[PDB]
């Protein structure tokens, strides 16, 4: 049963079209040509608002689990062996502890995934884009509030979490990758923008590590799977990943409209 | 709205609580009588441990519940200040040292996996040895807790849910915890029966802890980084120290059990 929950998470995933062979904007970031700078600032301030969300609704569904815990006379150290992975997969974005980003993360609060994503990438596209096309690259498509209404209601799910880190870190390398791809065919004139020797650092960096996370939250001992208790937290966590993944593959497939569009 | 000149106030009086709270190394009690005290029995060790691993994994969790409380009123910002992102990440590194042992100090003694966690850790290799050297009545007399300290407990469940209740409960456990190791340390040295904790390494939860938690006490109330940094306006300020001196005054009577069962002997 602990098995075979994995493998129709797997399923889930599968079915949402959010593998690498099946969402829109990992293949559009492999074909497009170039990318117009307001397109990829329009990618930048979706991203920034889904990886804050994505952090802060993770931390919330870890508190909820801790609510939890402190409701049981003796949690079981398989439960708390999946709850200290929680803890350590989503501090990497918090405080830069794994190795890959220790090595060129910012210290401080400028080291937060997001605030980092935004200093570094979204700041420096936006620098290219007039202001009439920064105002409308920031308006965020009802597709990505509608992914952060759903990690709204994960935030204060007692297995929310879970859900979270499951999906996301299964699709982490993908997205990874389609940013070193689309960041460096931004098409602006005169210069060339992120050619310098770690211009992306974030993105490098994510490429290096999120494949540790994508382990962790899929080991069989330590993953995510093993805070499902019982046969009905098992019922609810598919149904979550299920609407969860859901949210995921409508966000994404804003960001391949987007390079189509050549705007937002 | 606070001004530079207000924030050195609230940390000033911050620490009048906990002054004021009878919680510093030469007013407590329980620190004392674990010095003063030529030997301990089994009996009250054990209660001071079962007492001890309660507080501390309420503390742990409750403090991790408020973690999350956090996260969720910053995620409702568009834009969140990044000097209290700073503070947030200081709650996020001192608290997961009782849960992934990061710090230098148990980097090198602590156990790995669930069993390195401290309230487990503490139970494993403190309560445990201890509990073989007392009868079966009072091994339950032992686990059943005061009501100072499920008064302590409830008020750690208040926090759990408060906005700024991980900044308290942070702000003031991590201020006197390694007065709490000293003192885990004399006492466990000295119980009496027919020795115990005498190979090099016995006491490692609380030797690792008298390190670290004389950093930790300087995170929390750094100028920049500190737990009193998460205080926004005038209003949150007034509802910290109301909270500290609540949760102070819990933690105080909590501790005095602890004198107690070492005048006692028992529980
Ligand atoms: C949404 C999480 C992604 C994969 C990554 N952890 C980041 O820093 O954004
Ligand atoms: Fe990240
Ligand atoms: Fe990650
Ligand atoms: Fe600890
Ligand atoms: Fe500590
Ligand atoms: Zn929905
Ligand atoms: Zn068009
Ligand atoms: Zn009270
Ligand atoms: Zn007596």
């Amino acid at each position: 049963e602990q098995q075979d929950l994995d493998a129709r998470v797997g399923k889930e995933i599968d079915a949402a079209r959010l593998r690498r062979a099946d969402n829109a904007f990992f293949g559009e970031a492999r074909k497009a040509e170039s990318v117009t700078p307001e397109a990829a600032l329009a990618i930048a301030h979706r991203w920034r608002a889904m990886t804050k969300a994505f952090m802060f609704t993770t931390l919330s569904g870890l508190g909820v689990m801790a609510r939890r815990f402190q409701g049981q006379d003796a949690p079981d150290h398989e439960l708390l062996a999946a709850f200290q992975t929680v803890y350590q997969v989503i501090g990497d974005d918090l405080d830069n502890a794994a190795p890959a980003f220790r090595e060129v993360a910012p210290r401080g609060p400028a080291g937060i995934h997001y605030v980092w994503w935004e200093d570094t990438v979204l700041k420096p596209v936006a620098a290219h884009v007039a202001e009439e096309d920064r105002q409308s690259a920031a308006v965020l498509p009802r597709a990505v509030t509608g992914l952060l209404d759903s990690m709204d209601r994960l935030a204060t799910h007692p297995l929310g979490a879970a859900v979270q880190l499951r999906v996301v870190e299964d699709i982490a390398l993908d997205i990874a990758v389609g940013f070193r791809r689309l960041y460096a065919k931004v098409e602006v004139p005169g210069t060339t923008l992120f050619a310098g020797r770690d211009d992306l650092a974030w993105v490098d960096s994510h490429i290096k590590a999120e494949t540790m996370h994508a382990a962790q939250v899929s080991d069989e001992d330590t993953g995510m799977t093993r805070l499902v208790a019982d046969r009905e937290q098992a019922e609810e966590f598919l149904t979550a990943v299920r609407e969860y993944a859901a949210h995921w593959s409508a966000a994404l497939e804003t960001y391949a409209q987007a390079l189509r569009d050549g705007h937002a």
